[PDB]
């Protein structure tokens, strides 16, 4: 097909996320390539190089095509595609459970593969549940959580998003009605943790779990927070018995100047969530980790077992690759690699302060945010990015990138100046 | 690298599996190392030996594992594009893959929608079927129903419609939606049953959204089969009452029950459909949800004014390229007279079974064999059986079945069918 070809297919037959059928503002682009850090658009009939500002939604950490983890793809491919996980284990499996194991905070023994960041929630939620079943308190069976988050969009995983701002708020009354706490500051408040810990107080007896994004809340707006809170949340969530749970799906394999966010705390959630970048961005795969305790009690529960098993599950396919991107990670000194994009990205982002439109500019790791004071509209944003050899996906107020690893110094210079270009246009 | 014994080492102290325990499995899975073909690579007794995947993985290795067309397609679409992200962006896998399936599907199904797995598809379809009433302003209509004996998916709003049996729903009291049952759809033909599938309907219809079924096969949930007039009186039950009917054919899809798709089967259009499994040929997890162009405008036309859902690998172009690939590979050769062999193979190899002892019924659709007996099939005895006969089974209550590749050949069914025959006759 050509790119008008792909055009005229796609508006009348493909829905996109998060919009109409017939009614978009605008037309997708049509990309034809991607390899490295950037991606190769159709621009008015003409191909055009553009740097993968967003890391195609936190996925692609390696950049696109890396030699190491195509030829993982293709090694795995000529010898087992996939096998269904009900009854037989393979090399793909175990090799990156092992990988897991050891690079999570410590305690998150055990590992269920899914095929969703999403999915990957639904069963931290389930193992929860089942956990306090196992323990003869079937009402634990709610969850509680911080304003401001984001957890996928599967029906449960609504039900833990913003309720009065996030994505899901058209939804409330059909969803399961979950504890919220007020929105995390980014500065280290004692107050926040007292009042977190006197509403969890009363609702104690009735909560399964607490479930947040650790350090980073992503697609609920791209806030950070002192990792402080965090400890504050284990020791809350310790001595009145209910699970944490750490939603790590954007926050994971060093994005944060960490490897895991909960590391900034020394945090071990009972429960965490990975997905995007565990693949580097090739193919869907997340993981549910859970300890040894949580284990146990759902092994010796009445269920006797978790009561979950995806088709796919353990796909070979998307294991392999996944091997390959977190040991491509873990044998480079990556710390150093994210520092270093901090600092480019703080450095880049400088300017925007001083813009008219401009609230806030912040970074986290290889996390850069521009705030602005109104909604940024895309039909000025994406062309002026694109003329600027970039691809920047803006979201209500947020112009933010965050680049593959292995961008240079001037490809990070590229993608900050495109930034502060946009920032200008939605003041003007 | 792990050798077998490694594998099951560390797969015993750190890998869940579907439904299982940690730490308190019956029998350890048997590593996988290799599957080309109709045939897995196990290990049995530290040797590797080649057996038939007679359930296909699941449903989803159709062609075989690692047939070269997919496999080409796969590597083809690496060299160019592992993934970008669907959020203002489209490619040509994505175009490709929406045109084969809006083409050939049941009339009317417009508009496809891109998902991770099975289960989210559902969520998706739901989604749709929920959103569709609030533009229609009618917000009450926001339960679903089904009949009994059917299997959607483990998340939580899937397992809501899942068989209260099956789905183990006393174990989640207070948990699940609380949605509409009928009783279980019969196998013959009778209108009484439709009559008062249709007259529970009614007295729920200003609170009904969507019926939901698996067409002509309910599969995980007992590998039932029902008359495909039942899916006629459905289709005008819900024109007549105004609730939307949605078929979820993510086991039954691409020509498994001797029918392009099942609902062909009863010359029946669904207002929302769902794929998966067999659509990517077994490579990789992917899934679609399909609906007319009615439902996608009211959805669009909505004060929402889009469907608020978007899976962050959305539309992967290596799922869609490989699945592409699987598609045209299914029509461009005479899969109708395919299936039609491997029915009367199964049929002809299972017969001997009808007259054994402790077999209740033998049934056979398109190439789908099932054996019921007259009480559970021992796993610790069904397995060795098969494995000796050169043959991957997977019974499950007391059912001995096979959903083979299509490669399979008349010997290949030959021996699948032997080993069914076997394990029935020893349940005696
Ligand atoms: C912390 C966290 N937990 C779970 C999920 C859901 O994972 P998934 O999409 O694989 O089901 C996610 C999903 N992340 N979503 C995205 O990054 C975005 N998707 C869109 C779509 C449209 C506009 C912006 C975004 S950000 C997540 O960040
Ligand atoms: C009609 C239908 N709709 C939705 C789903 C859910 O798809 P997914 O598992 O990709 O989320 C499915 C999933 N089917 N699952 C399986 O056939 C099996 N899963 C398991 C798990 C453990 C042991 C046996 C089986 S069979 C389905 O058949
Ligand atoms: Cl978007």
């Amino acid at each position: 097909l050509t790119p008008e070809q792909i055009i005229a297919v796609d508006g009348a037959h493909l829905w996109h996320p998060y919009s109409s059928i017939g009614r978009e503002a605008v037309s997708p682009v049509v990309a034809v390539a991607a390899h490295g850090a950037w991606l190769t658009l159709i621009r008015d009939g003409q191909p055009i190089e553009v740097l993968d500002a967003m890391s195609s939604w936190w996925t692609a950490i390696h950049g696109h095509g890396h030699p190491a983890l195509d030829q993982a793809l293709t090694t795995q491919l000529r010898v087992m595609n996939h096998v269904m996980f009900g009854g037989l284990t393979h090399e793909p499996a175990a090799r990156l459970a092992k990988l897991l194991v050891d690079i999570t905070p410590a305690g998150l023994d055990t590992v269920f593969f899914s095929d969703s960041g999403s999915v990957s929630v639904e069963v931290a939620a389930k193992m929860a549940l089942q956990y306090w079943r196992g323990r003869g308190l079937p009402g634990k069976r709610r969850l509680m959580t911080w304003r401001g988050g984001y957890h996928g969009d599967t029906f449960l995983a609504m039900s833990i998003c913003d309720p009065h701002g996030g994505m899901h708020s058209l939804w409330t009354d059909v969803l399961a009605a979950q504890v919220f706490a007020p929105q995390v500051p980014r500065d280290y408040d004692p107050a926040y943790s007292a009042a977190f810990e006197a509403q969890l107080a009363q609702h104690a007896g009735e909560l399964a779990a607490v479930v947040v994004e650790p350090v980073v809340q992503g697609a609920g707006g791209m806030r950070f927070h002192d990792p402080r809170y965090l400890h504050d949340l284990r020791d809350i969530c310790r001595r009145y018995e209910v699970l944490l749970i750490f939603d790590e799906i954007a926050t994971g394999f060093g994005r944060t100047g960490a490897l895991f966010a909960a590391d900034h705390a020394g945090v071990s959630p009972d429960i965490m969530c990975v997905g995007k970048a565990l693949t580097g961005g090739y193919l869907s795969l997340a993981a549910t980790l859970c300890t040894a305790d949580v284990a146990h009690t759902i092994s010796a529960g009445a269920a006797g077992a978790l009561m979950h098993g995806p088709t796919f599950m353990a796909n070979p396919l998307a294991c392999a690759v996944s091997v390959a991107s977190v040991e491509l990670l873990l044998g480079q000194d990556w710390r150093t690699r994210i520092t270093e994009l901090a600092a480019g990205l703080t450095a880049g982002l400088d300017t925007a302060r001083a813009l008219p439109a401009v609230t806030d500019v912040r970074v986290c790791g290889a996390i850069g945010v521009i705030e602005c004071d109104r909604p940024v509209d895309l039909a000025v944003a994406t062309p002026a990015a694109l003329d600027r050899g970039v691809w920047l996906r803006p979201f209500r107020n947020l112009v933010y990138a965050m680049p593959p690893y292995i961008c240079t110094p001037a490809e990070i210079t590229q993608i900050t100046s495109a930034m502060v270009e946009v920032a200008r246009l939605v003041g003007s």
